[PDB]
Protein backbone atom coordinates (compact mmCIF):
# COMPACT_ATOMS: atom_id res chain seq x y z
CA UNK A 1 0.00 0.00 0.00
CA UNK A 2 0.88 3.69 -0.52
CA UNK A 3 1.89 6.13 2.23
CA UNK A 4 2.68 9.84 2.07
CA UNK A 5 6.39 10.23 1.19
CA UNK A 6 8.66 13.25 1.19
CA UNK A 7 11.16 13.61 -1.67
CA UNK A 8 13.12 16.70 -2.59
CA UNK A 9 10.84 19.70 -2.13
CA UNK A 10 7.57 17.74 -2.12
CA UNK A 11 5.16 15.42 -0.46
CA UNK A 12 4.08 12.57 -2.73
CA UNK A 13 1.19 10.18 -2.47
CA UNK A 14 0.69 7.44 -5.05
CA UNK A 15 3.20 8.95 -7.45
CA UNK A 16 1.97 12.63 -7.32
CA UNK A 17 2.95 15.86 -5.56
CA UNK A 18 0.51 16.61 -2.74
CA UNK A 19 -0.21 19.71 -0.70
CA UNK A 20 -1.44 19.30 2.90
CA UNK A 21 -4.61 21.36 3.26
CA UNK A 22 -6.44 21.33 6.55
CA UNK A 23 -6.43 22.20 10.21
CA UNK A 24 -5.04 21.72 13.65
CA UNK A 25 -7.64 20.23 16.00
CA UNK A 26 -5.39 20.29 17.97
CA UNK A 27 -7.28 18.56 20.78
CA UNK A 28 -10.75 18.16 22.24
CA UNK A 29 -9.46 17.57 25.74
CA UNK A 30 -5.90 18.94 26.19
CA UNK A 31 -3.58 16.00 26.64
CA UNK A 32 -6.43 13.61 27.63
CA UNK A 33 -7.88 12.69 24.18
CA UNK A 34 -6.18 9.33 24.06
CA UNK A 35 -5.25 6.91 26.90
CA UNK A 36 -6.93 5.99 30.24
CA UNK A 37 -10.14 5.19 28.43
CA UNK A 38 -10.61 8.89 27.65
CA UNK A 39 -11.14 8.38 23.94
CA UNK A 40 -14.70 7.08 24.49
CA UNK A 41 -15.61 10.63 25.47
CA UNK A 42 -13.39 12.59 23.14
CA UNK A 43 -13.49 10.41 19.94
CA UNK A 44 -16.97 11.18 18.64
CA UNK A 45 -16.24 14.92 18.52
CA UNK A 46 -13.02 14.47 16.64
CA UNK A 47 -14.40 11.96 14.22
CA UNK A 48 -17.00 14.66 13.48
CA UNK A 49 -14.21 17.16 13.02
CA UNK A 50 -12.42 14.80 10.67
CA UNK A 51 -15.82 14.57 8.75
CA UNK A 52 -15.90 18.36 8.63
CA UNK A 53 -12.49 18.29 6.96
CA UNK A 54 -13.34 15.79 4.08
CA UNK A 55 -16.57 17.81 3.63
CA UNK A 56 -14.51 20.99 3.09
CA UNK A 57 -12.10 19.40 0.61
CA UNK A 58 -9.26 19.40 3.21
CA UNK A 59 -6.91 16.43 3.62
CA UNK A 60 -4.99 16.69 6.88
CA UNK A 61 -5.47 17.10 10.61
CA UNK A 62 -2.67 17.84 13.11
CA UNK A 63 -3.56 16.44 16.52
CA UNK A 64 -1.71 16.37 19.82
CA UNK A 65 -0.94 13.23 21.91
CA UNK A 66 1.28 13.20 25.03
CA UNK A 67 1.18 17.03 25.35
CA UNK A 68 2.29 17.66 28.98
CA UNK A 69 2.12 14.12 30.37
CA UNK A 70 -1.43 14.54 31.59
CA UNK A 71 -2.39 10.98 30.57
CA UNK A 72 0.51 9.82 28.39
CA UNK A 73 3.11 8.40 28.62
CA UNK A 74 2.90 6.62 32.02
CA UNK A 75 5.75 7.31 34.52
CA UNK A 76 6.75 5.39 37.67
CA UNK A 77 7.71 7.21 40.89
CA UNK A 78 11.41 7.40 39.84
CA UNK A 79 10.47 9.18 36.56
CA UNK A 80 10.91 6.27 34.16
CA UNK A 81 8.26 5.42 31.56
CA UNK A 82 6.43 2.17 32.36
CA UNK A 83 4.06 2.33 29.44
CA UNK A 84 1.84 4.10 27.06
CA UNK A 85 -0.83 4.95 29.66
CA UNK A 86 -1.82 3.23 32.92
CA UNK A 87 -4.99 1.67 31.37
CA UNK A 88 -2.89 0.69 28.24
CA UNK A 89 -5.55 2.14 25.96
CA UNK A 90 -3.48 4.63 23.87
CA UNK A 91 -2.46 2.49 20.90
CA UNK A 92 -6.02 1.28 20.26
CA UNK A 93 -7.39 4.81 20.78
CA UNK A 94 -5.01 6.14 18.16
CA UNK A 95 -5.59 3.00 15.96
CA UNK A 96 -9.34 3.77 16.03
CA UNK A 97 -8.93 7.40 15.07
CA UNK A 98 -6.50 6.58 12.31
CA UNK A 99 -8.87 3.95 10.82
CA UNK A 100 -11.72 6.49 10.85
CA UNK A 101 -9.63 9.20 9.29
CA UNK A 102 -8.59 6.85 6.52
CA UNK A 103 -12.26 6.26 5.68
CA UNK A 104 -12.67 10.00 5.18
CA UNK A 105 -9.48 10.35 3.16
CA UNK A 106 -7.71 12.40 5.80
CA UNK A 107 -4.16 12.31 6.92
CA UNK A 108 -3.11 12.69 10.50
CA UNK A 109 -0.06 14.33 11.92
CA UNK A 110 0.44 13.09 15.43
CA UNK A 111 2.36 15.52 17.64
CA UNK A 112 4.16 13.78 20.48
CA UNK A 113 5.02 16.48 23.03
CA UNK A 114 4.45 20.13 23.61
CA UNK A 115 7.51 22.41 23.81
CA UNK A 116 5.54 25.70 23.84
CA UNK A 117 4.52 24.85 27.40
CA UNK A 118 5.91 21.77 29.20
CA UNK A 119 4.98 22.01 32.87
CA UNK A 120 5.66 18.37 33.68
CA UNK A 121 8.93 17.42 35.46
CA UNK A 122 8.94 13.84 34.24
CA UNK A 123 8.84 15.04 30.62
CA UNK A 124 11.32 17.82 31.41
CA UNK A 125 13.78 15.17 32.59
CA UNK A 126 13.47 13.31 29.27
CA UNK A 127 15.60 16.17 27.88
CA UNK A 128 18.41 15.55 30.35
CA UNK A 129 18.43 11.82 31.38
CA UNK A 130 19.64 9.40 28.70
CA UNK A 131 18.22 6.35 30.59
CA UNK A 132 14.81 7.90 31.22
CA UNK A 133 14.50 8.84 27.53
CA UNK A 134 15.19 5.29 26.52
CA UNK A 135 12.43 4.18 28.87
CA UNK A 136 10.14 6.46 26.89
CA UNK A 137 11.43 5.03 23.67
CA UNK A 138 11.29 1.39 24.67
CA UNK A 139 8.17 1.20 26.76
CA UNK A 140 5.97 3.63 24.87
CA UNK A 141 7.26 4.91 21.53
CA UNK A 142 8.72 1.93 19.67
CA UNK A 143 5.52 0.03 20.55
CA UNK A 144 3.37 2.95 19.32
CA UNK A 145 5.33 3.13 16.08
CA UNK A 146 5.15 -0.60 15.46
CA UNK A 147 1.40 -0.78 15.90
CA UNK A 148 0.57 2.30 13.84
CA UNK A 149 3.06 2.09 10.94
CA UNK A 150 0.84 0.04 8.65
CA UNK A 151 -1.75 2.83 8.77
CA UNK A 152 -1.66 4.91 5.59
CA UNK A 153 -3.75 7.55 7.29
CA UNK A 154 -0.71 8.36 9.50
CA UNK A 155 1.07 10.96 7.47
CA UNK A 156 3.78 11.98 9.98
CA UNK A 157 4.99 12.10 13.58
CA UNK A 158 5.94 15.40 15.16
CA UNK A 159 8.37 15.09 17.99
CA UNK A 160 7.95 18.41 19.67
CA UNK A 161 5.78 21.47 19.05
CA UNK A 162 7.34 24.97 19.35
CA UNK A 163 10.57 23.84 21.04
CA UNK A 164 11.44 27.56 21.32
CA UNK A 165 8.83 27.95 24.04
CA UNK A 166 10.87 26.16 26.68
CA UNK A 167 14.21 26.94 25.03
CA UNK A 168 17.02 28.40 27.21
CA UNK A 169 18.75 30.89 24.94
CA UNK A 170 22.52 31.53 25.10
CA UNK A 171 25.79 31.54 23.13
CA UNK A 172 27.93 28.57 21.89
CA UNK A 173 30.82 28.31 19.37
CA UNK A 174 28.75 25.79 17.32
CA UNK A 175 25.97 27.73 15.60
CA UNK A 176 23.47 24.87 15.70
CA UNK A 177 23.41 25.72 19.46
CA UNK A 178 23.90 29.55 19.49
CA UNK A 179 20.53 31.19 20.17
CA UNK A 180 21.67 34.57 21.43
CA UNK A 181 19.34 36.41 19.10
CA UNK A 182 16.15 34.66 20.24
CA UNK A 183 15.53 35.89 23.76
CA UNK A 184 14.62 39.40 22.47
CA UNK A 185 12.61 37.78 19.68
CA UNK A 186 10.52 36.33 22.58
CA UNK A 187 11.57 32.67 22.86
CA UNK A 188 11.58 31.17 26.36
CA UNK A 189 8.00 32.28 27.00
CA UNK A 190 7.20 28.89 28.57
CA UNK A 191 10.13 29.29 30.89
CA UNK A 192 13.76 28.84 29.94
CA UNK A 193 14.31 25.12 30.59
CA UNK A 194 16.36 23.52 27.81
CA UNK A 195 19.45 24.54 25.88
CA UNK A 196 19.25 24.00 22.13
CA UNK A 197 21.75 21.21 22.57
CA UNK A 198 19.39 19.17 24.76
CA UNK A 199 16.40 20.05 22.60
CA UNK A 200 18.19 18.80 19.45
CA UNK A 201 19.68 15.75 21.14
CA UNK A 202 16.27 14.86 22.48
CA UNK A 203 14.57 15.18 19.12
CA UNK A 204 17.48 13.36 17.38
CA UNK A 205 17.18 10.33 19.65
CA UNK A 206 13.42 10.29 19.28
CA UNK A 207 13.39 10.49 15.45
CA UNK A 208 16.08 7.89 15.31
CA UNK A 209 13.87 5.40 17.09
CA UNK A 210 10.77 6.12 15.03
CA UNK A 211 12.83 5.58 11.88
CA UNK A 212 14.36 2.43 13.47
CA UNK A 213 10.87 1.01 13.90
CA UNK A 214 9.28 2.40 10.67
CA UNK A 215 11.82 3.13 7.97
CA UNK A 216 9.41 5.15 5.75
CA UNK A 217 7.88 7.19 8.62
CA UNK A 218 7.88 10.96 8.25
CA UNK A 219 9.10 13.10 11.10
CA UNK A 220 8.80 16.81 11.70
CA UNK A 221 9.18 19.49 14.28
CA UNK A 222 6.95 22.61 14.18
CA UNK A 223 8.82 25.79 15.07
CA UNK A 224 6.99 28.78 16.48
CA UNK A 225 8.32 31.05 13.70
CA UNK A 226 10.33 31.19 10.47
CA UNK A 227 13.36 32.40 12.61
CA UNK A 228 14.64 28.98 13.40
CA UNK A 229 14.07 26.93 10.24
CA UNK A 230 15.85 28.93 7.56
CA UNK A 231 19.49 29.89 7.06
CA UNK A 232 18.22 32.82 4.99
CA UNK A 233 17.80 36.44 6.24
CA UNK A 234 20.55 36.06 8.88
CA UNK A 235 18.40 33.54 10.72
CA UNK A 236 19.45 30.00 11.58
CA UNK A 237 17.98 26.64 10.58
CA UNK A 238 18.47 24.79 13.86
CA UNK A 239 16.94 21.50 12.68
CA UNK A 240 18.90 20.59 9.51
CA UNK A 241 20.27 17.05 9.30
CA UNK A 242 23.88 18.16 10.28
CA UNK A 243 22.65 19.84 13.50
CA UNK A 244 20.37 17.07 14.82
CA UNK A 245 22.79 14.34 13.91
CA UNK A 246 25.65 16.24 15.61
CA UNK A 247 23.59 16.70 18.80
CA UNK A 248 22.75 13.12 19.66
CA UNK A 249 24.87 11.14 17.29
CA UNK A 250 22.04 9.15 15.81
CA UNK A 251 22.54 9.32 12.14
CA UNK A 252 18.98 8.60 10.98
CA UNK A 253 17.44 10.90 13.60
CA UNK A 254 16.32 13.47 11.09
CA UNK A 255 13.23 15.41 10.21
CA UNK A 256 11.84 14.66 6.79
CA UNK A 257 9.99 17.97 6.41
CA UNK A 258 10.36 21.43 7.94
CA UNK A 259 7.47 23.29 9.48
CA UNK A 260 7.00 26.88 10.44
CA UNK A 261 4.06 28.37 12.33
CA UNK A 262 3.06 31.98 11.70
CA UNK A 263 1.06 34.70 13.41
CA UNK A 264 0.96 38.52 13.03
CA UNK A 265 1.54 40.91 15.96
CA UNK A 266 -0.82 43.88 16.15
CA UNK A 267 -1.97 43.10 12.58
CA UNK A 268 1.62 42.92 11.21
CA UNK A 269 3.54 39.87 10.03
CA UNK A 270 7.25 39.39 10.74
CA UNK A 271 9.50 40.79 7.94
CA UNK A 272 10.23 37.50 6.21
CA UNK A 273 7.36 35.45 7.57
CA UNK A 274 5.82 32.87 5.27
CA UNK A 275 2.84 34.88 3.89
CA UNK A 276 5.28 37.76 3.31
CA UNK A 277 7.57 35.66 1.21
CA UNK A 278 8.29 32.50 -0.91
CA UNK A 279 8.99 29.02 0.39
CA UNK A 280 11.96 29.21 -1.96
CA UNK A 281 13.17 32.28 -0.12
CA UNK A 282 13.84 30.02 2.86
CA UNK A 283 16.41 28.14 0.71
CA UNK A 284 15.27 24.86 2.20
CA UNK A 285 14.30 22.90 -0.90
CA UNK A 286 16.04 19.64 0.24
CA UNK A 287 12.82 18.99 2.26
CA UNK A 288 9.14 19.92 2.02
CA UNK A 289 8.03 22.94 4.12
CA UNK A 290 4.65 23.00 5.83
CA UNK A 291 2.94 26.00 7.28
CA UNK A 292 2.00 24.04 10.38
CA UNK A 293 -0.21 26.60 12.05
CA UNK A 294 -1.71 29.94 11.11
CA UNK A 295 -4.93 31.90 11.63
CA UNK A 296 -7.06 34.49 9.66
CA UNK A 297 -7.63 36.32 12.82
CA UNK A 298 -3.87 36.83 13.40
CA UNK A 299 -2.92 37.68 9.89
CA UNK A 300 -2.90 40.86 7.76
CA UNK A 301 -6.59 40.45 6.76
CA UNK A 302 -5.76 38.74 3.51
CA UNK A 303 -8.84 36.49 4.19
CA UNK A 304 -8.60 32.74 4.95
CA UNK A 305 -9.04 31.64 1.37
CA UNK A 306 -6.34 33.88 -0.09
CA UNK A 307 -4.11 32.56 2.69
CA UNK A 308 -4.78 28.96 1.66
CA UNK A 309 -4.24 30.05 -1.94
CA UNK A 310 -1.09 32.03 -1.14
CA UNK A 311 0.52 29.00 0.45
CA UNK A 312 -0.44 26.76 -2.50
CA UNK A 313 0.79 29.27 -5.11
CA UNK A 314 4.07 30.34 -3.54
CA UNK A 315 5.74 27.00 -3.18
CA UNK A 316 4.60 25.75 0.20
CA UNK A 317 3.82 22.09 0.73
CA UNK A 318 0.90 22.61 3.01
CA UNK A 319 -1.12 24.99 5.24
CA UNK A 320 -2.96 24.26 8.50
CA UNK A 321 -5.20 26.59 10.46
CA UNK A 322 -5.29 26.98 14.20
CA UNK A 323 -7.54 25.47 15.52
CA UNK A 324 -10.76 23.53 15.12
CA UNK A 325 -11.94 23.48 18.74
CA UNK A 326 -11.91 27.34 18.42
CA UNK A 327 -10.23 27.94 21.75
CA UNK A 328 -7.51 30.28 22.88
CA UNK A 329 -5.45 33.08 21.46
CA UNK A 330 -5.24 33.46 17.69
CA UNK A 331 -7.76 30.75 16.81
CA UNK A 332 -10.13 30.81 13.92
CA UNK A 333 -13.72 29.75 13.91
CA UNK A 334 -14.23 26.06 12.96
CA UNK A 335 -16.58 27.52 10.36
CA UNK A 336 -14.38 29.73 8.34
CA UNK A 337 -11.59 27.27 8.81
CA UNK A 338 -14.02 25.16 6.68
CA UNK A 339 -14.50 28.10 4.30
CA UNK A 340 -10.74 28.28 3.97
CA UNK A 341 -10.27 24.63 2.99
CA UNK A 342 -12.98 25.01 0.29
CA UNK A 343 -10.61 27.41 -1.43
CA UNK A 344 -8.61 24.38 -2.52
CA UNK A 345 -11.40 21.77 -3.03
CA UNK A 346 -10.69 20.93 -6.70
CA UNK A 347 -6.96 21.30 -6.96
CA UNK A 348 -4.50 19.08 -8.66
CA UNK A 349 -1.77 20.91 -10.66
CA UNK A 350 1.47 19.03 -11.19
CA UNK A 351 3.26 22.17 -12.59
CA UNK A 352 6.61 22.91 -10.86
CA UNK A 353 6.07 25.56 -8.15
CA UNK A 354 2.28 25.12 -7.94
CA UNK A 355 1.04 22.90 -5.03
CA UNK A 356 -0.17 19.55 -6.42
CA UNK A 357 -2.97 17.16 -5.49
CA UNK A 358 -5.25 18.01 -2.61
CA UNK A 359 -8.13 15.50 -2.52
CA UNK A 360 -6.29 12.26 -1.97
CA UNK A 361 -7.67 8.72 -2.22
CA UNK A 362 -6.04 7.02 0.74
CA UNK A 363 -5.77 3.30 0.42
CA UNK A 364 -6.65 0.93 3.14
CA UNK A 365 -4.72 -1.03 5.59
CA UNK A 366 -3.57 -4.37 3.98
CA UNK A 367 -2.56 -7.51 5.98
Amino acid sequence: SEFLKASGSNFYYGGQKVFLSGVNFAWRSYGSDFGNGQYASNGPALKDWINKVKASGGNTARVWVHVEGQVSPAFDSHGFVTSTDSKKTLINDLSDLLDYANGQNVFLILVLFNGALQNNSNVQNLFWDESKLNSYINNALTPMVNALKSKPSLAAWEVLNEPEGTLQPGSDQNSCYDTSTLAAQGAGWGGKKFPMKQILKTINWISSAIHNADSKALVTVGSWSELTQTDSFGYRNHYKDSCLTGAGGKSNGIINFYQMHTYSHSGKWNQNAPFKVNRWAYNVNDKPLLIGEFASVCSQNEGIQNLYKYAYNNGYNGALTWQFNSGGDCSDTYSNQMYGMQALKGQNDQSGGKGGMVSVNINHHHH
